[PDB]
């Protein structure tokens, strides 16, 4: 008698089914133990962790997190682990979860070109994170080797509409958040758990927008959420909605009813949220720089029908989402892409200012540049900006306050510096305002933003 | 049957009473559901963040945290936010436990000078977090704006004696703790998760010294813990003292007789509290140096009959709460005043640097200057001293080993370096000791602290 | 009725029996109430955090964590607190979990030389972390001034087979980590809360390799693990196994069946663990930068059987653990003290140097220099080391990348820089290659490493 003792494997093995973020494989849907092959591939390669910037990622199985890994408890696991031979660095695994020494690290260590295996029973029911174990581990682990693995009770997870997998991590580039360009890995920052971006499922926006969690009015969503760290704490949370549960690991404590619960490092739950009325609800790091500083918000959309005695207001907007309320910000991609290859036009800084423009700007300035008159000045047809175009850049980077004029109307406010802006973000920011409201047009060079962030 | 489906709202709609810190409205003492009206107003100021130190806070109704909002599960609200004229940003409220997207943020959008309403039914009894969602979101909430909504179960909580509103934040000042002056925010320090202060309701001693919250032996004390972050977890604690519960949000889970809890960044909780002997109880965040370095120290002061049998010890002191056992330190906000006016006097600055002197130096060299023969040399009309009162300032800033005479007895120990003690302190405590015990007088400047802290 | 109110004590007074990390004293094993007397003596004293490295510790009984404290719920305690002559600082101490203001503090304030006393009765049971409460409090914790009090329930644990006593620090040395010779405590980096070592029992390597803890098969072990903090918060983690229970402080709530759990600063919990099958079992915090480059691993061994039907898999080893995975790294402590004593000889530097190789070096050059043909060069009789030994000290603290040919071969890959690597560190482990495998000999120093270092 140790616990997830339900007998030797009985059937045929079984082939393991992986999926890729944010999908989850379906149920087993078995009332045996089984043998249980899994086959999980490192494949290190470059991704675009935000518009413009590329890293190179270390993944199980070509995403970040790694491939989602679903089996019973009293199943016996025959592991393999394959490394691409395209790798430069070994690789291996440690599976929370798994009964034994390293959680499969010794008998998993596999070479570029090499496949190993081990095998381990799952005595435990519950989610786990799997990681590298490859010194240095932090490194490996930062590089993006993580995901789950779900040991389902016997009897498997009450039915739900929906399984999603998400899966917060810490990352850690020499440059600085939204720096353009391939980043390396920055050692210095990840020692010092200062990250540059807080994300889920490998990316900025890999959640929002366009790639959006998808239910309907309702329906029950079941969201396995993951911190592959390396280091830092989740203050997890849904803005606008509530969780009916969230369970740690394989605990038998459940907490029900909360909004905001701390995942640590290396932690994983399983939280059940019930649709109540329609719009996007967020999935953030409640350590609020990270979610609107560092990339660390997804979105559940639901879709039905308004339910005006629980909620007259409005749908998520730019106030609060700023720039990722939009579909994408692939303009961006597109205006980075044209630089490199020095095709930029005046047309792919106007259409990547434009996607930056929301929240950042519009919060103050509007959507049309109108402003509020007395208020927020106007950038539409502005003969402020107009009677010095170059300045706007001073402006951005280094904010304004004091008495000003503009289209013939007194303002004394403050408009606080914007320095985290990159050159490109503010030359195409203000490149996009210099070509909309019948303004001047133009542009502003990112060459122009770093000479002006120069002077002193 | 969604949750808190008590019915339609019954009788005249209720004007909601909000509280300023550390109070709470009283309980709504009703069977029935009602609306309730709430009219919440933006107000952005200056207020001291410490003695000298003073900072735009934005606010919910003037305070730091904002004015407690207290409901009961199954009302409708009708939430009105004003934007005072005087503000500068727009603002916007997010409301944890609201079922809808942004808890409120798209529909309470306001620019200064306007006003805005949305209504949710609360669905979700609790304790949870109200702050600002207006992009960029972490600024608003740095600058102060979040505070508490209660959501009553339908039969409202048991009685207590006393109701108190606590809720912790980390603050980022361009000038280093204590630096005097108006602080600026500092977007970089925000960032990076490196707060100058971390406090309790928006300022240090804001819950300590003549300020304290107050109970009796016997009594019990509810409070409202709201954590509005921006960025920190606090390891929520009470010194010399445990709590009877510990309830998250809306939480069913109750943990019972804790001392020490972690509260996520946008985390509320309720905890109870009996009285059982007299004396000072601190709340700190047991991140240590939060507490005791940047200001993250409340007091819940308990009055009655000492217990001799449960407890035999003294009442908390200097020892341990440093320059925050005593009442005040207004003499520090007063030589601050001077000091700008260029009316700083002797006794301004005598009477600062007893405030300072308190901990900081009488730990070891006692509250009279005495120190302790062979161990701590005195101060007291000190020979050392008096034989090169300028050499003073580099033993503050920069410590102080090895033999030495002092008052013709031997001593050969440690003092270590004070060099995170700004100019005007350094100033002011040698200027109080030059003052005190027949030492010679006279006075020591920030400026000639100035020059030698720029000494190699 | 106060809780814990069992009677005034009976039969004749108890002097506490204090025991040493990782050791606890044995239970009271008593029905009755008791007069307690504790007598903890500060001792200041230099020790080892590190091979090579020394940091002048302030403890409790000479330790860190300080001397383990059980006593039995309903007890009166006459805690003495003695400061040794030799201290340069007052002390005292505030305990969890004590019922009265500071938990202490006030009447344990104690001047070196001195000893003082204070009376508590234990009201509640569970698990406290005690500290000094001595102002500067951060400093004085962040020094090593933390332990454990555990209050027995009157009914006692349920009985284990072994009880042992692990409590995680942060740690702020002005140095790097495993920066050689004395570290000064470093004030800022401890208000920042970017430690150097994060550590249990005070010592890189105090619960590793001919150190770790000991079960077998089948045995249950209760772990009293402490947080002292003074900063960080542990996401408290068993590598390869699962915590039958997780219990904080006094508190009713019991987790079940969890492997990762987050624990405050200044918080503790009784963990339990049964041994399912053999090796070794780490306890981390799962922070990963913590415990992979900051120290913060401890080792649980198990002895016994095999069970190849739960695990196939073979015992932890350098590729997860890395210079850990090896008895110590005595000769690291070794080739330092003859550096300083300026009699370093070349095979000093060779067993230092061998030593840092596993995990560091040898995860891809392997443990016998041979590398794996055409993805990993060989050191062992390199043609491309011979070449230019110099130039492997350009490679190891800047990496390399890019097409080469060693011993005939071609590769074409990515060596990381290890430039966190101490100058004493590249040069023994370089030393250490040069004296292996047939390469030339010779030898690298720590001042040839500096100047490399310092090219641009
Ligand atoms: C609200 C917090 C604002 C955000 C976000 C942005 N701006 Fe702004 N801006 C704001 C104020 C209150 C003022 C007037 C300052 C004063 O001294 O009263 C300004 C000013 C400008 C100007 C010059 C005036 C004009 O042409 O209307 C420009 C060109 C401008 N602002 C541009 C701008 C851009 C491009 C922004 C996003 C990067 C942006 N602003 C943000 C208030 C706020
Ligand atoms: C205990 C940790 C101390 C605190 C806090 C402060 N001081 Fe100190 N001081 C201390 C020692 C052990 C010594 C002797 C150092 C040696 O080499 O043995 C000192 C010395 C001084 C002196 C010079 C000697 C004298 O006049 O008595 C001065 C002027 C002095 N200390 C002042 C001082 C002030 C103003 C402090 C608060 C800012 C302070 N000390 C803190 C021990 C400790
Ligand atoms: C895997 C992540 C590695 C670790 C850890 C270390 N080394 Fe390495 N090394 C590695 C590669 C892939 C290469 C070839 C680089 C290329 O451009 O293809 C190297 C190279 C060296 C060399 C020069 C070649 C040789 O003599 O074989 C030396 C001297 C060398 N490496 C030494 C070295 C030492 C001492 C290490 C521990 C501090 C170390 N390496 C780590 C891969 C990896
Ligand atoms: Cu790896
Ligand atoms: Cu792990
Ligand atoms: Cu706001
Ligand atoms: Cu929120
Ligand atoms: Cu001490
Ligand atoms: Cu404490």
């Amino acid at each position: 008698k140790l616990p997830g003792d339900f007998g030797p494997p009985r059937g045929e093995p079984i082939h393991a089914v992986l999926t890729s973020p944010p999908l989850v494989p379906p149920p087993v849907n078995r009332t045996y133990p089984a043998k249980v092959i899994v086959e999980l591939e490192v494949v290190e390669k470059e991704m675009q962790i935000s518009e413009g910037v590329s890293y190179t990622f270390w993944t199980f199985g070509g995403t970040v997190p790694g491939s989602f890994i679903r089996v019973r408890q009293g199943d016996t696991v025959e592991f393999h682990l394959k490394n691409h031979p395209s790798s430069k660095m070994p690789h291996n695994i440690d599976l929370h979860g798994v009964t034994g020494p390293g959680g499969g690290a010794a008998s998993s260590f596999t070479a570029p070109g090499h496949e190993s295996q081990f095998t381990f029973k799952a005595l435990n029911e519950g989610i786990y994170v799997y990681h590298c174990a490859t010194a240095p581990v932090g490194m490996h682990i930062a590089n993006g080797m993580y995901g789950l693995i779900l040991v389902e009770p016997p009897e498997g997870l009450p039915k739900v509409d929906h399984e999603y997998y998400v899966m917060q991590g810490d990352f850690y580039t020499a440059g600085k958040y939204r720096e353009k360009g391939l980043q390396p890995f920055d050692m210095e920052k990840a020692i010092d758990e200062r990250p540059s971006y807080v994300l889920f499922n490998g990316a900025e926006g890999a959640l929002t927008g366009d790639k959006a969690l998808h239910a309907k009015v309702g329906e029950t969503v079941r969201i396995f959420v993951g911190n592959g760290g390396p280091n830092l704490v989740s203050s997890f949370h849904v803005i606008g909605a509530i969780f009916d549960q969230v369970r740690y690991e394989g605990g038998t404590n459940v907490q029900k009813n909360v909004q905001t619960t701390l995942i640590p490092a290396g932690g994983a739950a399983v939280v059940k949220f019930t649709a109540r009325v329609p719009g996007s609800y967020v999935l953030v790091d409640h350590s609020i720089f990270r979610a609107f500083n560092k990339g660390a918000m997804a979105i559940l959309k639901i879709d039905g029908a308004e339910n005006k005695l629980v909620y007259s207001g409005k749908e998520l907007d730019m106030v609060y989402l700023g720039d990722r309320a939009a579909p994408n910000m692939s303009a961006v991609t597109k205006a980075t892409q044209a630089s490199v290859s020095g095709t930029l036009t005046v047309q792919d800084q106007v259409q990547a200012g434009r996607a930056l423009f929301a929240g950042t700007c519009s919060v103050c300035h509007q959507g049309n540049g109108a402003g509020l008159p007395g208020v927020f000045p106007p950038l539409a047809k502005s003969d402020f900006l107009a009677a010095d175009p170059k300045r706007a850049m001073n402006i951005v980077l280094h904010g304004l306050n004091g008495k000003i004029k503009v289209n013939g109307q007194e303002y004394d406010s403050v408009m606080p510096p914007m320095t985290q802006l990159n050159d490109d973000e503010v030359a195409n920011i203000l490149t996009y305002v210099l070509n909309s409201w019948d303004n001047p047009g133009g542009r502003v060079s990112a060459e122009d933003v770093k000479k002006v962030r120069a002077q002193p």
